[PDB]
């Protein structure tokens, strides 16, 4: 579990979102596994703006961050999952790191904000859907 809290926005893993967050919709997409609800209260976080690599990564089933190498947003190929058919997901970023599925949410961040929020991942992988194009979420 896990958000990213900006402005008047909340980011969430799609397949995590809860009821309130679709009532209170703003965007989704599910071939990046985000979606996007309206708060009343003014969030916490700034998004980073930038094309770092490096970064660090909350891991909850080891209550911890650690430190990673992650590969630029691209298409990554996920199998079939309880909320998802076999899919290519579009801005995903992978990193040898611990995961297991209830880390989704886990924020990555670098030395210039938040990067994106823990979305997939396997053995001694992690995978995470990057957030820094979606400019309007400053606004
Ligand atoms: C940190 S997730 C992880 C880690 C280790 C091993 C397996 C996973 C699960 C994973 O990769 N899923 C893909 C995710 C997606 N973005 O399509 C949906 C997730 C679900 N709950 O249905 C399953
Ligand atoms: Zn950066």
């Amino acid at each position: 579990s896990g958000a990213i809290y900006v402005g008047n926005y909340r980011v969430v893993n799609r397949h995590l979102a809860t009821h309130n967050d679709w009532a209170n919709l703003v965007w989704e997409d599910s071939s990046r596994d985000l979606l996007v609800s309206s708060t009343t209260a003014q969030g916490c976080d700034t998004i980073a703006r930038c094309d770092c690599q490096t970064g660090v990564y909350y891991c909850s089933s080891r209550r911890k961050h650690y430190p990673v190498s992650f590969s630029k947003p691209s298409l990554i190929f996920v199998e079939a999952s309880e909320y998802y058919p076999a899919r290519y997901q579009s801005h995903l970023m992978l990193a040898v790191g611990h995961s297991e599925p209830g880390d989704c949410g886990g924020i990555l961040r670098c030395q210039h904000g938040v990067v994106g929020i823990v979305s997939t991942g396997g053995n001694g992988l992690v995978g995470f859907a990057d957030v820094r194009d979606l400019l309007w979420l400053d606004e």
